[PDB]
C-alpha cells in the first residue's frame, strides 16, 4: 500500500539469516518503508538492481542481529515483500546438520520440513472469515530450488539436493535426548529456528520460496556441541561463498515461476472457503 | 447464566464441523444467546426438538465457515452448552486418513487422540486457584461412542471401531515429512485440526462427548495432495448421511450416560487440588 | 534490585513442587518480596540459615498449591532467585515413571529432557536487541547431580543416577497414544509438567540448576491411571525423604559450582550476538 520513498518495487527478494545482513549484492541502493497491518518489519528494506533485475533485500534478525527468531514479525515481513510486486523469494539460512556428510560449509537446498515450533504466535494470514487451508505437501518453490542447486554446482561448490528441515523454537539450542529424537526417530537432516512460520506466509502469499542453507555446525554430535559464537563465524566465514551464488542466480529470475514447478503460485484457488 | 430468550434448556448438544453449518435435523429451532465469561461462541446456539429430546446444535466453525481451528472460541463454546444443561456431546468433524482401509466416505469413532496443536491460547478452564489436572487416558465417553457405532451399523454404513485422531495447528495442511511422522511413527489413523482443546474442556466440564468423524481425504499419500475445497465438497456430498445417524441415535439419548462407560463424567472429584 | 525488606541474600535456592509449599527445613525465616521485571513471583521467597547456609524456598505453584504448571510466572520465579544471589538451585518435583524399576517413592535426578510444551508465552529471557542461544545438549549442573546422587545413597534411599524427563503442557494427564509415544517412540524415563520453561531460565541467568524428582505414579500404565489425588497424597507422604536430602545436603554447598561441572556457569560467553 504506502510506501516511503513511493512507487518502489521490486521482483526478487532476499531474506537473510545469521551473517547477512548487509546486502552487499545491490547496487543503487534505496532504503524503503513499507506499510503493513502488522507493524515493522524487521528492518528496513533495501532495493536496488543486481544486472537489471531489481531486488529487495531484508535481513530476517535485522541489522546487528537485533531480533532472535521468536521474537521476528514474519507477517510483517512477508507482506512487505509481497506488497513491493515480489514473485521469487530467496531465503539464507544457518542450519546444523544431523548427518555425517551434511558438513559444516556445505550448502543444502532442502525440500521438506517438519514444524516443532510452539511459540510464534501466527502460523498464518488468514484468521477468518475467509478460511484458507493452503496445501503444503511439497512446500518449497521447486523452480528455485532447481536454479539454485544448478548454479551451486556450476560455481564448484557443494550442495546437497534434498533435506528434510526441523524447525525448532529456540532459543536455546536442543538437548542431546532432542538431537536424538530428531535424527534417530524422526530422520530429519538439518535443523534451524526460523523456517516456520517464515515459509506458510510465503504460500499464503503465493510467492515462489526456496532456502539456501548452509551448514555451520553438527549440533550436538561433535566433539564440542554447537554455540552461536560457533554458528555467527562459520557463517561470517562463508558469506562470499552465498553472495557469489545470489549474483550467479538473480539474473536468471527476470521472468515469471513456471507454475508446475511452484507448489505455492496458485495455492489460494483450491484453499479459500 | 443468563440465556436470551430466558429459560432455554437442552439435554444433546451437536457440534457441528466443516460442512455442517446448519441443523437440518431439529424442529422448533430457536436461536439462542448464552452468556459465557469467555465473549462470543462461534455462533448462536439453535434449541429445538428431535423426537422428544431437546437438542443445542452449535456450527464450530460459524455459519457460513467463518472461524478457523486456532480461532475457535473452545472455552466459550463448550461453557454455553453446559450452561444450557447438555450432558451428551456429539461432535461431527472431518478428518484425513493416514492407512487405507479407513476410506474417504467412511465413518470413524475414534478412541484416542495425539495433540500436536500449538497455538490454541488455552488448553484448560482451570487457571488457578483451584488447580485441575483430569485424567484423560481414555479420553472419549464409552457410553456414546458404543451407541454411534451401533446406529451407523444399523443404517448400514461403514464406521470404524477405533482410531487414534492426531490434531495438528493448521491451517496449513502437513508437509509430506509430517504426515510419514505422524503414519510411520506415531502410528496414527486420522488427522485434523478442531479436536483439541474442544475435548480437554468438555472432559473438564465433565461432558459425555463423543467423535464421529467422516474421512475425507488420504493427507498428502493419493495421486493428488488433499485440498480445501475437496474437504467441504465430500462433507457436504455426505451430509445427508451424518443426519441420518443422528436422528438416529438422539431419541436413544433420553436417559444419562452410565457412569461406569463415562471417563470424565466425575473427573473433577480426582482431579481438583 | 528493590527486596523488602532491604539487603536480603542467599546462597542457595530450593524451588519446591507438588507437596512442598513450606521449607519446613529454614531456620530464621524471613518472607521477602523482590521486585522483577516481570511482576510477581508464585509466593513470598522464604530466607533462612540451614546449618550456616543462606536458602531461599520458593513454592513453584504457591502456598495452597494454586497456580498450575501454565500459569506460572517462571521469568520472575527464576529472576527473584538471581537478584537474591543464589548459585544453587534444587528444584524437587513430582513425576510419572514410564518405566517399571523407577517405581512410586523411587527419586530421580535426570540428565536428559525432551520439552513437549506448547503455552508457555516465554521460553527465554532475551528478546533482542542482544540475541542469546546458550547451548543445552547437558542440560543440568552435573555439580549438583552428583552431590544429590551421593546424599540419597548415604541415607538409603533409592536414587536412579539418570532420566530423561519428558515435559508436557497438561493440565489434562496424557492419553494412552501419548504415553506410548514417550515411552515407546522417544524412550523417555519421566514425564512432568513443570520443568520447562524454569531450567532454560536458569540456565540463562547461568545458575547451577539441578532436579530432585520423586516417582508419583505410573503414568497410564498401571492398573488404574494417574490421578491428581495421587500425585499429591504420595508426595505428601514422602515430603519426610525429600527434608532429609535437603538437609543432607546444602550444607555440603557451602561453596561455588566447579566451572568444569556446570555447563550453565558460563553459558553466556558464547552464546550472546
Ligand atoms: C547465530 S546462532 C542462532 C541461529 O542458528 C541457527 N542454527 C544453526 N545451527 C543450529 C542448530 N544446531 N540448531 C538450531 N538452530 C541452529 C538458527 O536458525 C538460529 O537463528
Ligand atoms: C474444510 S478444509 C479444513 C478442515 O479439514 C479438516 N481435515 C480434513 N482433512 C484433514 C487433513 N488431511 N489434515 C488435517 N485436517 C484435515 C480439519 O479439521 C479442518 O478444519
Ligand atoms: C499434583 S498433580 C500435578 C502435578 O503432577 C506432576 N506429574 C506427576 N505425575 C505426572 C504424570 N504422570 N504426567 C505428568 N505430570 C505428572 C506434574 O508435574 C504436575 O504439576
Amino acid at each position: 500500500e504506502i510506501t516511503r520513498p513511493p512507487g518502489v518495487r521490486a521482483h526478487v527478494g532476499v531474506i537473510g539469516g545469521s551473517g547477512l545482513y548487509d546486502p552487499g549484492i545491490v547496487e543503487n541502493p534505496v532504503e524503503v518503508k513499507v506499510s503493513t497491518p502488522y507493524g515493522n518489519p524487521s528492518d528496513f528494506i533495501v532495493v536496488g538492481d543486481v544486472a537489471g533485475v531489481k531486488v529487495a533485500f531484508l535481513p530476517r534478525h535485522g541489522r546487528g542481529h537485533r531480533i532472535p527468531p521468536h521474537a521476528i514479525n514474519y507477517r510483517a515481513n512477508i507482506w512487505a515483500l509481497k506488497a513491493l510486486g515480489v514473485k521469487w523469494v530467496i531465503s539464507v539460512s544457518a542450519v546444523g546438520s544431523l548427518r555425517e556428510d551434511y558438513r559444516p560449509g556445505d550448502f543444502v537446498v532442502p525440500d521438506q520440513f517438519i514444524d516443532m515450533t510452539k511459540n510464534r504466535r501466527h502460523y498464518t494470514f488468514y484468521d477468518g472469515p475467509v478460511t484458507v487451508h493452503v496445501s503444503m505437501a511439497d512446500p518449497f518453490c521447486e523452480d528455485l530450488r532447481q536454479r539454485l542447486i544448478d548454479s551451486g554446482r556450476r560455481l564448484g561448490y557443494t550442495v546437497h539436493e534434498r533435506g528434510t528441515y526441523v524447525c525448532i523454537e529456540g532459543p536455546r539450542f536442543s538437548t542431546r535426548a532432542e538431537s536424538r529424537v530428531w535424527k534417530d526417530v524422526f530422520k530429519a537432516d538439518i535443523i534451524g529456528m526460523t523456517l516456520v512460520p517464515e515459509i506458510n506466509l510465503a504460500c499464503e502469499a503465493q510467492l515462489c520460496y526456496a532456502t539456501l542453507a548452509m551448514v555451520t555446525d553438527y549440533d550436538v554430535w561433535a566433539d564440542r556441541p554447537v554455540t552461536a559464537e560457533e554458528v555467527e563465524r562459520v557463517m561470517i566465514s562463508n558469506v562470499e561463498r552465498a553472495r557469489r551464488m545470489l549474483y550467479d542466480v538473480i539474473p536468471k529470475l527476470a521472468g515469471e515461476p513456471e507454475l508446475e514447478r511452484c507448489s505455492c503460485c496458485r495455492a489460494l484457488d483450491t484453499a479459500a472457503i
